[PDB]
């Protein structure tokens, strides 16, 4: 029959869900879900334009607002970016791997000051 590659057609809800599942914490903020789609789906990568973002981001927010499987967690303090995750009882648990991150460097060596060059 037809189709022999890819996932066929994953809905917005499925992609949002996969982003959350892909996270080690099983929860993601809206910005993280956006980044996951840009890196995971070439369609959303191509549509990553600033103006296109209007419909891009609104559709995710609409799907999240259905709340059938999506739940929302407050954050530890800087709660402007709430967490979005899957209902845990409304699913099964799993574990996503982790990897190394961060680095450290420095671009300074001396201070700059001058004065008292007189008697």
């Amino acid at each position: 029959g037809p189709l022999g590659s890819a996932w066929g057609n994953l809905s917005y809800a499925d992609l949002i869900t996969k982003a959350i599942e892909s996270s080690a914490e099983k929860r993601l903020t809206l910005s993280q879900i956006y980044e996951w789609m840009v890196k995971s789906v070439p369609y959303f990568k191509d549509k990553g334009d600033s103006n296109s973002s209007a419909g891009w981001k609104n559709s995710i927010r609409h799907n999240l607002s259905l709340h059938s499987k999506f739940i929302r967690v407050q954050n530890e303090g800087t709660g402007k970016s709430s967490w979005w995750m899957l209902n845990p009882e409304g699913g099964k648990s799993g574990k996503s791997p982790r990897r190394r991150a961060a680095s450290m460097d420095n671009n300074s060596k001396f201070a700059k000051s001058r004065g008292r060059a007189a008697k």
